[PDB]
């Protein structure tokens, strides 16, 4: 069992954490308009699987991730990432999302997500 180490990509420019990620084999998602990195989603310096996704909020706006086949712990890493509630239906892999993905959110938004065998 190979697992990647997280690396620590807080405050860095967008594309840099973006390439910081990627090198440790792991997948980054960024959500955000900004062009620096605010918060990651798993704490620098943990193990995790290889190929998992490390969510990287930026500054600036929030916009919708494309959230098209992730799992219940990515949709859940989402909310305590952003304080944006998200209604969990079904099991497997994420099939519909409630708001498109690009659209700015702010904390008076609610998503539901579908997911699907
Ligand atoms: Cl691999």
């Amino acid at each position: 069992a190979e697992y990647s180490k997280v690396p620590d990509v807080e405050g860095q420019d967008k594309q840099k954490a973006i390439d910081n990620v990627s090198a440790k084999s792991l997948e980054p998602v960024t959500i955000g308009s900004g062009t620096q990195i605010k918060a990651q989603s798993i704490k620098a310096g943990n193990k995790v699987l290889p190929h998992s996704k490390v969510l990287l909020l930026t500054d600036g706006d929030l916009t919708m991730p494309d959230m098209s086949g992730w799992t219940k712990e990515d949709v859940i890493a989402f909310e305590n990432l952003t304080n944006i509630k998200v209604n969990l239906k079904g099991s497997g892999f994420v099939s519909h999302q409630s708001i498109s993905k690009g659209q700015k959110l702010t904390e008076k938004d609610k998503i539901d997500v579908e997911f699907s065998s």
